[PDB]
């Protein structure tokens, strides 16, 4: 008989109050949306590690939603719609290990250190063009969001004149009000690919092309598009936000920021601790019970839908002692920010790298830089961080 | 009986489309919005110009509306709330002409003419940071955007550090899907009064406080909060939109721009024409009948509301032969895009020399300037200018 949390985008977002919520509301709790939708949510770090762990329970891909494919959910309610593709994200067992290996390479703890000088690069670059400003600045515009839509955009072989287009295609496909996203994603990127299979180059989007032409059971072409959609997904929008996250974090806790200044603690664990603390991804759909399962006394009834409650459990006191305090010196947190199991982030070395680079050099560029103005949330359940983040660079 | 129009701005807007079914739908329409409303518009020139003249038959102010009380519609409902305020836009008669007076000596001829100095120089300053800059550049972020709201924020005595807060909270406001936006909208503009009473100064908005002071009749508390919103509402957001919305109609009817360009044509007359074809207005809410109108053999109860159609009525073949061409060389448009009779736009002078200055700037310092990426509408059934406008400046 599980509580229910029910959620509106359009009624404003506020993250810190629906992780508390959620977090509250037991372990398996009920959510409900606009439409007529309302599925479950795991929410502590216990049970949400243990069922990401095990993937004959908890299963990927929407085939397995009993009530869709029983038409008693609409199809095209953008939450239901979400992650209703055909990735590696959206698939258990032989298929995501096929597809996932095919792309390791590319994203492997040696090869993202291959990438420092460029991401050095592309950072300084960023911080002189922000040394020619002069009053207020927003941080999101300026060096959030350019400096991992360009290292993506190296990796994959994206072309700068979509980088602003792929900006948007990312917001609508992660705010799950727009029902067309996913379709309008898709042809976009398929267009890519179309006029990327004339012009190769070294990049992974062309290394899947040619591996599909070489053995075209190695990958069909929707799992080309799905899976060149989701690198897309996944490639920037998480960094860019956890970049604007930090820097609030640090600038409003000066004491912590102090001691990363003068070398008295790690940006290593402190980066973790922002993961943890304010996680940029919240929650996602979908698990699938492939059984009933039970939790807490709760039964979920095999065939359900069930939220990955990343950011709740993140801040669960049975994870974490004194979870709502932001403590860069914590013991190296073992968070949920990147997932567990199967699917734990494929790019999560990248992300580190970028913000272990971004956020020191930042604070070295502009020692004096304050945090100004309001910084509203992206409007999204699912997501967390802001539509800008207006600084002040010099006193 | 009136054809009616379903909007839906969640699944994806179109105002080109918009403006042809509201204009093709006979001159009194029926227009029905998601959740519980359903209005009239106005949507040809001449029986619109007519209603914007007559305020005895055609009143402002919320509170004479009918259907409101008789608990008809949705109340809360983000569009019967745009308007649902207290400023001079939403009055008649002596209270209007009470609140417009307050601001009026600040927006006349001659009071405009002595900003064109200052305005100058806000364009050459973000043409410099401009010129400073490499690869696409969002024109909107770059230039669009900062130029009106400097301005204005001269006039009122805004700060800088809320320029960012502002356009979030603006486009809000005029979104037509945000229940909280004018509530937080107000809270915020009534902190700006309480920081402005501290340190006041040569604005506008200081001398509404001033005046207020003197004499508490003159100008109610709410009043000078709603009045303030109002100045901040209409003080950036338009010109902005008709700044990327001309240079788009300029670049892809280059022809017309070279005339321009070479001293053949005239740049007051262009800008006329930009208004008239894109208007950045499409239509807003709320002429109320004081009794029943009849227009088109089409009767509008008393007490009902009427969206007035600036944008339709501006592509009227009645008004204009080949409407739905654009041609700078035209009879100077009689265009509704700063409305008609008591409520025509108190920034029309501004916004004539903003753009006036603005757009010939542009392609002086950036001749090759191109267009490039995907320019989206705003998500928004009442207003009409993009999300983005990705340029080349030296391709
Ligand atoms: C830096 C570039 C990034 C890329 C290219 C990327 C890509 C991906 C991909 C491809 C997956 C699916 C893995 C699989 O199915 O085996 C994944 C999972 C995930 N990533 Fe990332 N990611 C990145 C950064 C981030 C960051 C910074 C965060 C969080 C702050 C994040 C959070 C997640 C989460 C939570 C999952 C698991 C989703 C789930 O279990 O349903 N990612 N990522
Ligand atoms: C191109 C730029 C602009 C456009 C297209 C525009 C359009 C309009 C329109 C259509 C109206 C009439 C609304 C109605 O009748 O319901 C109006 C009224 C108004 N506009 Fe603007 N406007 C622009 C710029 C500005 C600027 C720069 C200001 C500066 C404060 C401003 C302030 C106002 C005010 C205060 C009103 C209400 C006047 C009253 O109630 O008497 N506008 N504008
Ligand atoms: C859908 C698919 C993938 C993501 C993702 C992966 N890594 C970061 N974000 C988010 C939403
Ligand atoms: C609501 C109220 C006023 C406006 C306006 C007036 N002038 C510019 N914008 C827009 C939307």
């Amino acid at each position: 008989r599980p509580h229910t949390v029910y959620l509106d985008p359009a009624k404003g977002v506020d993250i810190p109050a629906q992780r508390r919520e959620l977090l509250d509301k037991g372990p398996v709790v009920r959510v409900a949306f606009p439409g007529n939708l309302e599925v479950w949510a795991l929410t502590h770090d216990a049970p949400l590690r243990n069922a990401l762990a095990d993937e004959s329970v908890f299963v990927r891909g929407w085939r397995n939603w009993r009530a869709l494919m029983a038409g008693e959910v609409d199809p095209t309610h953008p939450v239901a719609n979400m992650l209703r593709v055909e990735s590696m994200l959206a698939r258990s067992g032989a298929d995501h290990k096929r597809m996932r290996g095919l792309v390791q390479a590319a994203f492997t703890r040696r090869r993202v250190e291959a990438l420092r000088p460029r991401i050095e690069e592309i950072t300084n670059e960023l911080l002189d063009r922000m040394a020619e400003s002069d009053g207020v600045v927003d941080l999101k515009a300026a060096y959030s969001f350019p400096l991992p839509i360009r290292v993506i955009s190296e990796l994959l072989g994206l072309n700068e004149e979509d980088h602003l287009t792929l900006q948007t295609l990312v917001t609508r496909t992660l705010s799950g009000t727009d029902p067309e996203a996913n379709a309008d994603a898709f042809t976009f990127v398929a267009s890519l690919i179309e006029a990327k299979r004339k012009n190769l180059d070294d990049g992974l989007i062309s290394a899947m092309i040619e591996a599909r032409a070489e053995d075209g059971d190695r990958l069909s072409e929707t799992e080309l598009i799905h899976n060149t959609l989701l690198l897309i997904i996944g490639g920037f929008e998480t960094t860019m936000g956890m970049i604007s996250n930090s820097v609030q974090l640090l600038l409003t806790h000066p004491d912590q920021l102090h001691l990363l200044r003068t070398g008295q603690a790690s940006w290593e664990n402190a980066i973790e601790e922002c993961l943890r603390f304010e996680s940029a991804v919240v929650m996602l759909p979908f698990l699938y019970t492939t059984r009933d399962v039970e939790i807490d006394g709760i039964t979920i009834p095999a065939g359900d839908a069930v939220l990955i409650g990343f950011g709740p459990a993140n801040r669960d006191p049975q994870a974490y002692d004194d979870p709502d305090r932001f403590d860069i010196t914590r013991p190296r947190p073992r968070h949920l920010a990147f997932g567990h199991g199967a699917h734990l982030c494929l790019g999560a070395a990248l992300a580190r790298l970028e913000l272990l680079i971004a956020l020191p050099a930042l604070f070295e560029r502009f020692p004096d830089i304050t945090l100004v103005g309001e910084a509203p949330p992206t409007p999204t359940v699912f997501m967390n961080h802001p539509l800008s983040r207006p600084v002040l660079l010099r006193k």
